[PDB]
Formats: structure tokens, C-alpha cells, sequence
């Protein structure tokens, strides 16, 4: 729940970067493509802060299992889209 609402801003970057890859690979794929798999970077890049954040938290001692149990829900959910986002850049970069 909680989670993923998190978590559901780098998924719609995931939506809209592929959706993107397309466009551009229809559009152009001049320099799109290099600059898109840039965002996904960008993408990445907050997220990953934010996965910082929840292990900051983990360790704040202001947190109960509950909440522990949210950045465990959050790094897993984070970490796998992370992960995804690598793949996709592969994929991405792998059309170059």
C-alpha cells in the first residue's frame, strides 16, 4: 500500500519511458534514445536516495515493525523496478 504508492511515481517514468523508447524509435531515435535512457538515469537516481531514506529509517528507532516493515515493502519495490529500469537500459541501449 503504502509501498507502492511510494514507488509509483518511478513507475509511471516507467510507463512513460517506454512508451517514449517507442516514439522516439518511431519519431526519431536520433539522439532520444541516448537522452531518454539519461532520465531513466535521473530516475534512478531519486529513487535510489530515496531507498537511502527508508534505511535511514530503519535505523531512526522512530519506527516500528510496521514501519520497517514499509521500508522493507519499499526497498523491495524500489529494487526491483531499479533493477528494471537497468534492464530496460539495456534493451534500450542494446537498439542503439
Amino acid at each position: 500500500n503504502t509501498a507502492t504508492q511510494r514507488f509509483h511515481e518511478i513507475e509511471k517514468f516507467l510507463l512513460h519511458i517506454t512508451h517514449e523508447v517507442d516514439d522516439l524509435e518511431k519519431t526519431g531515435n536520433k539522439d532520444e534514445k541516448a537522452r531518454l535512457l539519461r532520465e531513466l538515469t535521473v530516475s534512478e537516481a531519486f529513487i535510489e536516495g530515496s531507498r537511502g531514506y527508508f534505511q535511514r529509517e530503519l535505523k531512526r528507532t522512530d519506527l516500528d515493525l510496521l514501519e520497517k516493515f514499509n521500508f522493507e515493502a519499499a526497498l523491495a519495490t524500489g529494487d526491483l523496478l531499479l533493477k528494471d529500469l537497468k534492464a530496460l537500459q539495456k534493451r534500450v541501449q542494446d537498439s542503439e
